[PDB]
C-alpha cells in the first residue's frame, strides 16, 4: 500500500491506494466519484475520462503508479455540479447532447482538456480530439456534441453571454415542438445520475455481488457442476444453480404465435441439461465484491459433452440438421405473405425483372453501458428487480412463472440506463438476480463486464433474404417475390414477430399489388436474437431498397424517379393490404430531388481516379406500435403543491422518456396554463405505475403520448370550475373531490397480421423517410467514407425537437457501422468495442441534415408519430447505393468491410 496526497476537484485528498489499483476504481470506490462512468474498462469508450496534470486519460487503464504525488485530478464533480454549471455543461443541455448521459461526463471533462490547450477549436479540431481521446457515443451521432463544445467556446472566450446558454422560452410558453431541455439533462451532465453500477457501488455492505459460471463452448450436454474449490475462495458466500430455481426454470416468450412449433418455453434460467450458446450462464457465485466472485467464478468446475454447434441460419436449417431442442424442428416458424395475384406469371411477362441474394448479420447493439442489475426481497416480502428492462411489465410476465413468483410477489423498476437499442426488449439479467435474491435472501448485484455484454446479451438476427420486383419501362412496380431465413439463435422469444416483420416490411414505401413470400426463423447456437433498433426492417429493407436500385440501373432510370414513380398514393396499399395513413413521400421526394442533384454534380466533380464519390439514396418505413389494438396508460395528478405528476411506464432507454412526457402533458395540460417545469414523470415500476407497455415498436409517443394526453385533458375535465377557471388543488380536496386521474388509449383500427396470408392493418401509425449518403470510396484500400447524411423525415408534429434530432443522428451513426464495420460474427474478435467496428467520431460525417416534411397523423397525440428506429431503418441501403454509385459495384452482404469492396472492385 502506499500513502498518496494528491488533489481531486479542487481539494486535497490523502489517499491510500494499491500501487497497482486502476484508478477508475480509487475514484469511483475509494472516494465516491461516480460520475466518472466505467463501460468497456478497455481504454476503448473513453467514459472514465479524467484530467490528470493536465492530460485528458482514461482512468480505467491508468493504474495509481502514474499518479504523482501532488497530481491535479479533474473529474465531472469538478467540473461542475447541479446548481454551478460549467458552460459546456450549460452546452450540452441546451444542445440536448445527454441523451442516455452514460457518454456525457466523459465527453465533458474531455472537451474542458481541449479547451483547456485550444481555446478556440475548429469543428475539425474538436473532432480529431474526440478521437484521439476514444470518446464514444452510441446515442447521439457525435454532431450535438460538437455544437456543444462550440458553443461553451464562445462563452469562455468572451465572445458571447454565458446567458446565451440558457435556454430561452418561446414566450407564448408553447414548449410542445421546442427545443425545451429534457429534465434528467442536468443530473447527467454532472455525473449525479445514478446508473445501475454507480447503485451498485451505494448499496449497503451485505449485498452479495454476483459472478457468471459461463459456457466456453456454443452447444452442450450438461453432466455435472462442481463449486467445492470456488466456496474456499475469498469472500464467497455460495454458488447458485438451477436447483435453487423455485419455479419453471424458464423464460417464457409469452406472445409465441400459435404456428410456432415450439412451446416458446425453450430459454432456460440456468442451464439445467444444455448448453444452447456460448456465454449461457451455468451459475451464479455470491460473493462480498465483483472481484471476489469473478475469481471465484473461474474455479467453478462444469462437466460437459459438446456437441456439433450450427452457428448459422442455413446451418442449422439444413434438412437432416439435428434438433437443437429436442422434439422442435431446428425450423420452428413460417410467416406467408400472400397479397393480390399469383406473381409467377406476372414476373414471367413482366419488361423488367431484377433479384438479389442479400444479407445482413448480427449486429451488436453497444450501448456504452454494459449490462447490470440488481435485486432484493423488500421488508413486504416481494422481490424488487432494478435493471436495464425497457418494458417492466413485459418482462415480470415473461420471467415469473420461472422464478417461481406470482406476479403479486414481484416489482420490475427501470434504472436509469446508458443505452440498450433493442437489447433490453429481451431480459438478461433479471431472473438471474431475482434467483439469487430469492435463495440467498440477501440483496444481489449483478454487473456484466463488456466482454459478457457482446457475448452475452441478445443481437439483432442475421437474415438471409433472396428478394425479386416485376416492373414495367415506365418503372411502375408490379410484383415481388420474397424469400427470408431468420437466425435466431437459441431462444425464441420475438422470433416469430421479428420474421412477420419481413411480411410487413420487405417492398414497403410502393404499392405493389402482387406479393409472394415467405419468412422462416429458425433456431441456432449463436448469439439469441434481441430486438434491434429497426426490428426487422433494417433487413427488410436493405434488401428491398437495395433491389429498388438494382431494378432503376436495369431500366436505365434514376433510382430517386423510380422510387417517385412507386412511392405510396392515395388508393395505394402497403405490403399487408393497408392503406397508409398519410402520403408524405412524394413530398419528401421533390424537397429532396435538387440536393441529391447538387450532390451527384459535386460527387462526379470531386472525384479522383482513387477516391471516387458516390450518392446513394433510400426510402424507410416502419410502425409505431405494437401489432394490433396496442393501448397505454397513465394517470395526471395534480400535486398539494400545486405540480402535477404524470404517472406512465415511459421506459427510458435515453431517448427522451421524460421529454416526451413533460412536452406531451404541457401541450395537453394548456388550457389550465401549467409551466413545464411543474410537470413531474415517473420512473418505471410495474406496482406503482400503469402498464404503459415497453419502449420497443418506436411506440411511446404514440400510445403513451396519447394516454399522456387523455389523462390530461380528464385531469382538466376534473378541476374546471364551472363559469370558467380552475379549482386548486386545496379546494379539490375541500371538496372531497379527485385529484389523480387516469386515461388510456387504444389503437382501435388496428389488426394483427392474418397466419396464413400476412395481411392485415397492424399498426394506425407509420414513420416515413427519404435517406440520402454521400460517401468516397477509396479504391486502393476499399476504405469507404461517409461524408454526408440526410433524412427526409415525416414524423407528423414534433414532441422536442432536440430529442427528435438526436434520435435521428443517433440512428443514422448506427446504420453508417451496419453499413460498413459492425458484425457479432467472432465470440472472440468481435467482443469489444474496437473489434466489432463501433463507430467512433470520425467515422460519422459532421454533415447530418435533417429536413422535417410533417404531415399530421390522424391517430396521433397532436399529430405526432414516432422516430425511434425511422433513421435505422435503411440508412445501410443507402450508403451501399452510394458505394455502387461512386465505384459500379454492389455489396450484397453487410458490412462493406475494405477486403471485401476490394474483391468486388477487383473482380
Ligand atoms: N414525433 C415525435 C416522436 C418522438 N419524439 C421523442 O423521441 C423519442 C423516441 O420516441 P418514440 O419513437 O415513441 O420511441 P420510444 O418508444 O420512446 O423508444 C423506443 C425506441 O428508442 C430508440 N432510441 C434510442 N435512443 C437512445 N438514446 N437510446 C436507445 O437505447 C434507444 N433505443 C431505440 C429503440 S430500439 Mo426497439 O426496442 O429495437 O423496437 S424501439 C426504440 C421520445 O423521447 C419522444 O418523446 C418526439 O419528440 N416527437
Ligand atoms: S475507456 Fe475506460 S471505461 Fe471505457
Ligand atoms: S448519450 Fe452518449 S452513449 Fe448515450
Ligand atoms: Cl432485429
Ligand atoms: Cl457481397
Ligand atoms: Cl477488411
Ligand atoms: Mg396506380
Ligand atoms: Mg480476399
Amino acid at each position: 500500500m502506499i500513502q498518496k496526497v494528491i488533489t481531486v476537484n479542487g481539494i486535497e485528498q490523502n489517499l491510500f491506494v494499491d500501487a497497482e489499483a486502476l484508478l477508475s476504481d480509487v475514484l469511483r470506490q475509494q472516494l465516491g466519484l461516480t460520475g466518472v462512468k466505467v463501460g468497456c474498462e478497455q481504454g476503448q469508450c473513453g467514459a472514465c475520462s479524467v484530467i490528470l496534470d493536465g492530460k485528458v486519460v482514461r482512468a480505467c487503464v491508468t493504474k495509481m503508479k502514474r499518479v504523482a504525488d501532488g497530481a491535479q485530478i479533474t473529474t465531472i464533480e469538478g467540473v461542475g455540479q447541479p446548481e454551478n454549471l460549467h458552460p459546456l455543461q450549460k452546452a450540452w443541455v441546451l444542445h440536448g447532447g445527454a441523451q442516455c448521459g452514460f457518454c456525457s461526463p466523459g465527453f465533458i471533462v474531455s472537451a474542458k482538456g481541449l479547451l483547456d490547450t485550444n481555446a478556440d477549436p475548429s469543428r475539425e479540431d474538436v473532432r480529431d480530439w474526440f478521437q484521439k481521446h476514444r470518446n464514444a457515443c452510441r446515442c447521439t451521432g457525435y454532431k450535438p456534441l460538437v455544437d456543444a463544445v462550440m458553443d461553451a467556446a464562445a462563452v469562455i472566450n468572451g465572445k458571447k453571454p454565458e446567458t446565451d446558454l440558457e435556454f430561452k422560452m418561446p414566450a407564448d410558453g408553447r414548449i410542445w415542438g421546442s427545443k425545451y431541455p429534457r429534465p434528467t439533462a442536468v443530473a447527467k451532465v454532472t455525473g449525479t445520475l445514478d446508473y445501475g453500477a454507480d447503485l451498485g457501488l451505494k448499496m449497503p455492505a451485505g449485498t452479495l455481488h454476483l459472478a457468471m459460471v459461463q459456457a466456453k463452448v456454443s452447444h452442450a450436454n450438461i453432466k455435472g457442476i462442481d463449486t467445492s474449490e470456488a466456496l474456499t475462495m475469498p469472500g464467497v458466500h455460495s454458488v447458485i444453480t438451477h436447483k435453487d430455481v423455485k419455479g419453471k426454470n424458464r423464460i417464457t416468450g409469452l406472445i409465441t404465435f400459435p404456428t410456432n412449433k415450439g412451446d416458446g418455453w425453450d430459454r432456460p434460467i440456468l442451464c439445467d441439461e444444455k448448453v444452447f450458446q456460448y456465454g449461457d450462464c451455468i451459475a451464479l457465485v455470491c460473493a462480498d465484491s465483483e472481484a471476489n466472485a469473478r475469481a471465484a467464478a473461474e474455479k467453478v468446475k462444469v462437466d460437459l459433452e459438446e456437441l456439433p454447434a450450427y452457428m448459422s441460419g442455413p446451418a442449422a436449417a439444413a434438412e437432416d440438421a439435428i434438433e437443437i431442442h429436442p422434439g422442435t424442428p431446428n425450423v420452428y416458424f413460417e410467416q406467408p405473405i400472400v397479397k393480390g395475384e399469383d406473381t409467377g406469371p406476372i414476373f414471367a411477362s413482366a419488361d423488367v425483372t431484377v433479384e438479389g441474394d442479400f444479407y445482413v448479420g448480427r449486429q451488436p447493439h453497444m450501448p456504452i453501458e454494459p449490462d447490470v442489475a440488481f435485486a432484493y426481497m423488500g421488508d413486504d416480502g416481494k422481490c424488487y428487480i432494478h435493471s436495464k428492462s425497457i418494458g417492466v411489465h413485459l418482462h415480470l410476465y415473461m420471467i415469473a412463472p420461472g422464478v417461481g413468483l406470482e406476479p403479486d410477489q414481484l416489482v420490475l423498476v427501470a434504472n436509469p440506463m446508458g443505452g440498450t437499442f433493442g437489447y433490453k426488449f429481451s431480459p438478461t439479467s433479471e431472473a438471474l438476480v431475482a434467483v439469487a435474491a430469492m435463495a440467498t435472501g440477501r440483496p444481489v448485484h449483478l454487473r456484466y463486464n463488456y466482454q459478457q455484454q457482446q457475448q452475452y446479451t441478445g443481437k439483432r438476427s442475421p437474415w438471409e433474404m433472396n428478394v425479386k420486383f416485376a416492373a414495367k419501362k415506365d418503372g411502375t412496380l408490379l410484383a415481388m417475390e420474397s424469400d427470408w431465413l431468420v437466425d435466431h439463435g437459441p431462444y425464441s422469444e420475438f422470433g416469430d414477430l421479428l420474421t412477420l416483420r419481413g411480411a410487413q416490411f420487405i417492398g414497403a414505401g410502393y404499392n405493389i399489388p402482387n406479393i409472394r413470400g415467405l419468412g422462416r426463423t429458425v433456431a441456432t447456437n449463436h448469439v439469441w436474437g434481441s430486438a434491434f433498433r429497426g426490428y426487422g426492417a433494417p433487413q427488410s429493407m436493405f434488401a428491398s431498397e437495395c433491389l429498388m436500385d438494382m431494378l432503376a440501373e436495369k431500366l436505365g432510370m434514376d433510382p430517386l424517379e423510380l422510387r417517385y414513380k412507386n412511392a405510396y398514393r392515395p388508393g395505394d396499399t402497403n405490403p399487408t393490404g393497408q392503406e397508409p395513413e398519410v402520403f408524405s413521400l412524394p413530398d419528401m421526394i421533390d424537397q429532396l430531388r435538387p440536393k441529391y442533384q447538387a450532390a451527384l454534380e459535386k460527387a462526379q466533380k470531386e472525384s479522383t481516379a482513387t477516391h471516387k464519390k458516390g450518392v446513394g439514396i433510400s426510402i424507410g418505413v416502419y410502425g409505431s406500435g405494437l401489432d394490433g389494438p396496442d393501448a397505454s396508460e397513465a394517470w395526471a395528478e395534480l400535486n398539494a403543491d400545486g405540480t402535477i405528476t404524470v404517472h406512465t411506464a415511459w421506459e427510458d432507454h435515453g431517448q427522451g422518456a421524460d421529454i416526451g412526457c413533460v412536452g406531451t402533458a404541457h401541450e395537453a395540460l394548456r388550457p389550465m396554463g401549467v409551466a413545464p417545469e411543474k410537470i413531474k414523470f415517473t420512473w418505471p415500476n410495474t406496482a406503482t405505475t400503469p402498464n404503459s407497455g415497453p419502449s420497443g415498436g418506436s411506440r411511446q409517443q404514440v400510445m403513451t403520448g396519447n394516454a399522456i394526453r387523455v389523462a390530461c385533458e380528464n385531469l382538466l375535465k376534473a378541476c374546471e370550475k364551472p363559469g370558467g377557471g380552475y379549482y386548486t388543488y386545496d379546494e379539490l380536496k375541500a371538496a372531497d373531490k379527485p385529484t389523480k386521474i387516469t386515461g388510456n388509449w387504444t389503437a382501435s383500427g388496428a389488426t394483427h397480421c392474418d397466419a396464413v396470408t400476412g395481411l392485415g392493418k397492424p399498426f394506425v401509425v407509420y414513420m416515413y423517410g427519404v435517406f440520402m449518403a454521400e460517401v468516397t470510396v477509396d479504391v486502393a484500400t476499399g476504405q469507404t467514407t461517409v461524408d454526408g447524411m440526410t433524412l427526409m423525415a415525416d414524423l407528423g408534429s414534433l414532441c422536442n425537437q432536440l430529442a427528435t434530432d438526436g434520435q435521428i443522428y443517433g440512428g443514422l451513426a448506427q446504420g453508417i457501422g451496419l453499413a460498413l464495420s459492425e458484425d457479432f460474427e467472432d465470440i472472440k474478435k468481435h467482443a469489444t468495442l474496437v473489434g466489432a467496428g463501433f463507430p467512433f467520431i470520425k467515422q460519422i460525417p459532421d454533415k447530418l441534415d435533417i429536413v422535417y416534411v410533417n404531415h399530421p397523423r390522424p391517430d396521433g397525440p397532436f399529430g405526432a408519430s414516432g422516430v425511434g428506429e425511422l433513421p435505422l431503418t435503411s440508412p445501410h441501403a443507402a450508403i451501399i447505393n452510394a458505394i455502387k454509385s461512386a465505384t459500379g459495384v454492389r455489396i450484397y452482404r453487410l458490412p462493406a468491410y475494405p477486403e471485401k469492396v476490394l474483391e468486388a472492385l477487383k473482380a
